[PDB]
């Protein structure tokens, strides 16, 4: 019943509804959510149901070291939840050709993000792949008038 | 005066603050720009003036098409408008080694922004390269609630 699809440019302004509704500070702009349609969808993911958009990750191979894939959002609409969405975005995405040779995941997840977590190191534990954090971006990173939670950044790999 | 350098994650409040002063509708999260100078900063570029962050440029090297340099922001602060300074950005991002293969430079610039018409154009003039102008994303792409222009597309090549 849910599918997993590419994104389209076409689908920037619900990926953009789906990540505001979601009440993130990490929103960007529709535009950005465009681009990724067309120019990155190699590497994102989308969850629908009966239409709806459900979920959405997005994720690059590193300009510099493309055996890093870098996932910099995921997002399930909360009435969606809890139900594996996630977990089947993440390993839809891997277990695609445009994959393919991804050595590492990298991602930041806030210290009270446990579903987050969960995510990520379950799906490593799923593979008996190692993990390790690292500093990422502190919270005095982030421009003062709007709180932001420390990012620290988990290295998942190597895979293979 | 101006200096011309990379981006690094540090900068990403500051870059976030340059563009948002903009008013532009454009902008993404802090985040965002976090990531682009710890990822992409190979082909981006700040200018800085006596410290200050005055200028920014991103792109992306397309990742199906790695000769298409796709530039998908621009920004200079008011007060240091109409100096040359996003011609040097443009100019100085070309002229690196990151960008060494580069044939085509795509971007969109809406039908009110002459001044990142003329930017692109007038690059594309200086260099005697041919530029067409494709659909882009049309105004009814975006989200309901703000109301934004058509983002038509550019393609500026081949250069070599
Ligand atoms: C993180 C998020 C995408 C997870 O989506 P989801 O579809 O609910 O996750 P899943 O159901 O696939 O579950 C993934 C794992 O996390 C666990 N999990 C999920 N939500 C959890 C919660 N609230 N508490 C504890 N564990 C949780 C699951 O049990 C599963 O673990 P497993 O791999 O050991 O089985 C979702 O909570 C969300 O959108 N959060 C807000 C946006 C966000 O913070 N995104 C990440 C930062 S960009
Ligand atoms: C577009 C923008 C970055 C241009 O920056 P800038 O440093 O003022 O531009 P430059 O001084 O380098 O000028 C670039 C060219 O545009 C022309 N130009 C610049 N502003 C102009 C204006 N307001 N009207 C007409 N021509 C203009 C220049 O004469 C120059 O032309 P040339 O190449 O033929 O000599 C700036 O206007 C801006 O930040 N705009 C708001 C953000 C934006 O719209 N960005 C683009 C979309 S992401």
């Amino acid at each position: 019943e849910v599918v997993y699809r590419r994104p389209e440019a076409r689908d920037g302004t619900r990926v953009w509804e789906l990540i505001r509704d979601t009440g993130s500070l990490d929103l960007n702009s529709p535009y950005c959510y465009m681009l990724l349609g067309d120019y990155f969808n190699d590497t994102c993911m989308i969850a629908e149901h009966e239409g709806d958009i459900v979920g959405f990750i997005s994720a690059f191979r590193s300009p510099r070291n493309p055996e890093t894939l870098f996932v910099w959002q995921v997002a399930v609409a909360s009435s969606h939840r809890r139900q594996g969405i996630a977990k089947a975005m993440l390993t839809g995405l891997m277990n695609q050709k445009a994959c393919h040779g991804v050595r590492f995941i990298e991602t930041t997840v806030s210290p009270s993000n446990m579903a987050s977590r969960r995510l990520f190191l379950g799906y490593a534990e799923e593979k008996s792949i190692p993990s390790t954090v690292t500093v990422g971006y502190g919270a005095e990173m982030f421009p003062d008038g709007t709180t932001h939670e420390d990012e620290p950044l988990f290295v998942i790999g190597p895979f293979f």
